């Protein structure tokens, strides 16, 4: 069972991705008190129908959306060979991928000491029921936090974390797609690299059958990216929901 060192340019891809990471997202989460204030209502009962009137949470965490969003169109862009790519292509896979890069790099807020994304004192701390005060429902909230803990599981290195972002954005297999070929030669270029790295890198056992579990978890990622959909066109028939969004977060779920 060979294990072929990393080329010189892989470790190249591997540095970028690291510093591209460290340039677009900030651990200590000091952005985040810019963005229109958290409100969380009475809501103990889960009700829809108060959820929806009030739509609470939704402005914070739309700016949070929105801010992360511009952080993965930076990151995209350092992306070996992505800018290779037509403008077009880049924009088709950066607004279909959106929701899953910000699925993915949410883990790093994410903690199973209490289940939250926890992002600083007790006011950026997001739970379940603040996913229901922007008015999302379990449908999506139980699955996406099932998601959470498993990726957290795989105790992934940092340099493997930042390659399974980069080929979560650069699929060949997104609608609207041209030049699927190039985009799938870029991927192929990625893919190379995180599957050479596991192999020399990471120790066992939690390297065991490691790619194909990431690769498992980009296909969990399609799930709740359809779910997401689904329940953002819901939201959006709130009459003044628009309000409450930004028009980045318009244009790419809209
Ligand atoms: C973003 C980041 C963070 C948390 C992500 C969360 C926590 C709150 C609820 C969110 C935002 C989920 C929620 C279902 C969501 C995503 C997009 C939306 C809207 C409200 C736009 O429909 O709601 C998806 C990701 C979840 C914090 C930090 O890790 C940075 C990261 O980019």
């Amino acid at each position: 069972s060979l294990r072929p060192k990393l080329s010189e340019e892989q470790q190249r891809i591997i540095a970028i991705l690291l510093d591209a990471h460290h340039k677009t997202y900030d651990p200590t989460y000091s952005d985040f008190c810019q963005f229109r204030p958290p409100v969380r209502v009475n809501d103990g009962g889960g009700s829809v129908t108060l959820e929806l009137s009030q739509l609470s949470m939704l402005p914070h965490l739309a700016d949070l959306v929105s801010y992360s969003i511009q952080k993965v169109i930076g990151f995209a862009k350092m992306i070996p060979g992505f800018r290779d790519l037509t403008s077009e292509d880049q924009i088709v896979l950066l607004k279909s991928s959106a929701i899953e890069v910000i699925m993915l790099r949410s883990n790093e807020s994410f903690t199973m000491d209490d289940m939250s994304w926890t992002c600083g004192n007790q006011d950026y701390k997001y739970r379940v029921s603040d996913v229901t005060k922007a008015g999302h429902s379990l449908e999506l909230i139980e699955p996406l936090i099932k998601f959470q803990v498993g990726l957290k599981k795989l105790n992934l290195h940092e340099e493997e974390h930042v390659l399974l972002m980069a080929i979560c954005i650069v699929s060949p297999d997104r609608p609207g797609v041209q030049d699927a070929a190039l985009i799938e030669a870029i991927q192929d270029r990625l893919s190379n690299t995180l599957q050479t790295y596991i192999r020399c890198r990471h120790p066992p056992p939690g390297s065991h059958l490691l790619y194909a579990k990431m690769i498992q978890k980009l296909a969990d990622l399609r799930s709740l990216n359809e779910e997401h959909s689904k329940q953002y066109r819901c939201l959006s028939f709130q009459p003044e929901c628009s309000m409450k969004l930004t028009p980045l977060v318009l244009e790419v779920f809209g």
